[PDB]
């Protein structure tokens, strides 16, 4: 399809790569990185997102993350 | 004297702050910031966390994230 984006996938990916550079800048361990990133996610909720939407975004964010992991699982892409 | 610091307060603070500064510098819209954050958290899993554990870590993250939000919402504990 045709999706014109102000924030192109190149922009997004480079933004992600840049915050990864921040993590690697101090090469924080996964445990500590998950802590920092996790609080940064909630940070955006408590900052930009009003409480009623704060719930909705949290749930969809969870489904997004969970199904991203459930995507690389694949396992025959059926059940059997 | 019986105290154990899991991490350095100023360390964690500066870590979170640095990533926030990245979002600040580029001035990322809510959609872009959440998208970048989500993929970043997942990309950490794609590195040092096998899918076997990744499923549980994702759930652990979902637990922590949602409970952090609800910790602000639920201060009206009297329906009985």
């Amino acid at each position: 399809m045709a999706i014109q984006s102000k924030y192109s996938n190149t922009q997004v990916e480079s933004l992600i790569a840049e915050i990864l550079v921040v993590l690697e800048k101090h090469k924080a361990p996964t445990d500590l990185s998950l802590m920092a990133l996790g609080n940064c996610v909630t940070h955006l909720l408590e900052r930009k997102v009003p409480s009623e939407s704060r719930q909705a975004v949290a749930e969809q964010f969870a489904k997004a993350l969970a199904q991203s992991v459930k995507s690389n699982l694949e396992h025959h892409h059926h059940h059997h």
